[PDB]
């Protein structure tokens, strides 16, 4: 099935899911300079302190930290978002060098890593109904570059030998993901899509202005991760990001000027 590599990448995506060519792809390119400021767009809302993380695992992908998503716990109101979004999952995309990993990209500048953090509108239900509507997603989207280290990403890349390989998880209760965000909730919002198959029209993004620093020895540790399954040919979990993708007929808004 579908990857990253030279015959399984993005550019053959749109075989199997020709929506890949479609009206409101993602990621894209945000041009700080052709974003217009919304001063009518309220402050973004992160209610992370009932979150229940359950399960890491390796998906051949990416490694997904889970969420306990049955009731109101996490949520994500606020902003340019109508009701209330329930946290399921969060992951990263990530580069084999600092310069390159992010997917979206800032006046082109791609940066080492791209943490999604992922919200389905509770007005659907469940996820699986929520992925068919065009406003059924959230995705907050934090950029990663090397510097110091994040002390509440640390207890994800310590678990990570123990998930090598496809198909491995571990057990990852008691995380708190509000150790991952920024000081400041500035940002950027446009609707999209998610940036893997299916490529599902059905994301509004809003991707914070503010990066978040990580060590070296922190993106090194993702790097050492499988996309291959156990006893398999050791392919690096590397690159695992789509390019940025026509804006085609869209506006970026910002929260701030
Ligand atoms: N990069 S992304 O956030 O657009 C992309 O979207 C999917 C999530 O909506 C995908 O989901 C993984 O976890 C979800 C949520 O439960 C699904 O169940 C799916 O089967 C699983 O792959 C990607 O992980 C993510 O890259
Ligand atoms: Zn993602």
């Amino acid at each position: 099935h579908w990857g990253y590599g030279k015959h399984n990448g993005p550019e053959h995506w749109h075989k199997d899911f020709p929506i890949a060519k479609g009206e409101r792809q993602s990621p894209v390119d945000i041009d700080t300079h052709t974003a217009k400021y919304d001063p009518s767009l309220k402050p973004l809302s992160v209610s992370y302190d009932q979150a229940t993380s359950l399960r890491i695992l390796n998906n051949g992908h990416a490694f997904n930290v889970e969420f306990d998503d049955s009731q109101d716990k996490a949520v994500l109101k606020g902003g340019p978002l109508d009701g209330t979004y329930r946290l399921i999952q969060f992951h990263f995309h990530w580069g084999s060098l600092d310069g390159q990993g992010s997917e979206h990209t800032v006046d082109k500048k791609k940066y080492a890593a791209e943490l999604h953090l992922v919200h389905w509108n509770t007005k659907y239900g469940d996820f699986g109904k929520a992925v068919q509507q065009p406003d059924g997603l959230a995705v907050l989207g934090i950029f990663l570059k090397v510097g110091s280290a994040k002390p509440g990403l640390q207890k994800v890349v310590d678990v990570l030998d123990s998930i090598k390989t496809k198909g491995k998880s571990a057990d990852f209760t008691n995380f708190d993901p509000r150790g991952l965000l920024p000081e400041s909730l500035d940002y950027w919002t446009y609707p999209g899509s998610l940036t893997t198959p299916p490529l599902l029209e059905c994301v509004t993004w809003i991707v914070l202005k503010e990066p978040i620093s990580v060590s070296s020895e922190q993106v090194l540790k993702f790097r050492k991760l499988n996309f291959n399954g156990e006893g398999e040919p050791e392919e690096l979990m590397v690159d695992n990001w789509r390019p940025a993708q026509p804006l085609k007929n869209r506006q970026i808004k910002a929260s701030f000027k």
